[PDB]
């Protein structure tokens, strides 16, 4: 199992000022690390805030936390479960700052929440140079869902911090799973007056401004003041990041569709779920780290059956290990870009049931 750690600087913290932390299991034959971020939405204003504490609280403070928790997929210590890095460290860090990992500002007098996600993501790091990071040859950073989007969000400020640490020879790598959101038109749609009706773009620009979110440097250099919104989804942050980042997403993921207002399928729809998966898969073309089988489904790589699903053949720890492969051009039997060109859920034999 992994054992519970509350950061040692108890300034960094989950919304209602507890202290942030992670959990860990080292593996001390290993100079590898994986650094998972949790998901699990997020909240934009007091009032959905309040309403989240209330029945939503383990996302928002480690009161209740559990002193273990058990490492399943690519967390997993087993090669029966985990082919990919079943010898490395393994760190789980929980979503206690409900900002997709972008906050930075502290409960005061002025703010009932404090919103620590990128500076939680920071104190992690620095606490574990001192139990073994700092002896690292690669340091993954993975997350799931908001978790995924953090990945995007972070992955090149951990790889600053570290250099500016003095530990050029850390190579940081992220693995984004469920995090590439599109921004398109909905299948039916309402103005933004509370959380039910706000379309994604509204409700991180409101965020933003909440939690004093904070976005990749070169991202906000294009984008500029008042745009940071856009550095949120996936095809127009990852062109600007310098670490290599492998993409997993599904082409009909359930929280696209749950934002897109989509819940015997007639000819409007049929259209309209067709035309996402076309424009999840354009937006891929150029990724040459990605994995995208045509399911209707929502996160996988700490799911425990993680290994059944296969694009053209190869599942997704087999991509993962030819990714390592590649980043010692292309190699034989060893494919690194996968990605479905079938046009409805469940067209991939492998989907999960
Ligand atoms: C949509 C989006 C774009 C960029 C970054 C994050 C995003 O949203 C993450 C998320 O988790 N959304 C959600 C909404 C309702 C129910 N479940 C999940
Ligand atoms: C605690 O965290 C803050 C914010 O990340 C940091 O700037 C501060 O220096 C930390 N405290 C100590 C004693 O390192």
């Amino acid at each position: 199992d992994l054992r519970l750690h509350l950061l040692l600087n108890t300034s960094v913290t989950c919304n209602d000022g507890s202290p942030a932390g992670y959990y860990l299991k080292e593996s001390r034959g290993s100079r590898r690390w994986l650094l998972f971020l949790e998901g699990g939405w997020y909240c934009f204003n007091r009032e959905n805030c309040d309403s989240r504490y209330d029945t939503m609280r383990r996302l928002m403070s480690s009161r209740d936390w559990p002193r273990t928790r058990t490492g399943t997929g690519i967390l997993s210590s087993q090669p029966e479960e985990n082919p990919y890095w079943w010898n490395a460290n393994m760190v789980f860090i929980p979503y206690c700052s409900s900002d997709v990992w972008s906050g930075a500002s502290s409960k005061s007098e002025k703010n009932e929440y404090a919103f620590m996600g990128a500076l939680i993501i920071q104190e992690v790091v620095r606490e574990l140079l001192g139990r073994g990071l700092s002896g690292a040859k690669v340091l993954l950073l993975a997350g799931s869902s908001a978790g995924g989007t953090g990945v995007l969000l972070n992955v090149d400020r951990v790889a600053e911090q570290l250099e500016k640490l003095g530990y050029p020879a850390i190579q940081v790598r992220g693995l984004a799973d469920s995090g590439w959101f599109l921004d398109n038109k909905q299948y039916r749609h309402t103005d933004c007056v509370d959380t039910i009706t706000c379309a994604p773009t509204e409700a991180i620009r409101r965020g933003i401004r909440y939690w004093n979110g904070v976005v990749p440097e070169r991202c906000r250099r294009q984008f500029q003041e008042g745009e940071e919104w856009n550095c949120f989804f996936g095809y127009k942050v990852y062109p600007t990041l310098r670490s290599p980042v492998f993409v997993v997403q599904w082409l009909f993921d359930e929280a696209q569709l749950t934002v897109d207002n989509v819940h015997p399928v007639q000819e409007g729809l049929r259209l309209y779920i067709q035309n996402l998966g076309r424009e999840l898969r354009h937006t891929l073309k150029d990724v040459p780290a990605s994995f995208a089988p045509a399911c209707l489904s929502h996160e996988i790589i700490i799911r425990s059956h993680w290994t059944d699903v296969q694009v053209k053949g190869t599942s997704l720890p087999r991509a993962l290990h030819c990714w390592d492969r590649s980043l010692h051009t292309p190699l034989k039997g060893c494919p690194v870009h996968l990605v479905d060109s079938c046009p409805w859920p469940h067209c991939n034999p492998s989907c999960p049931t």
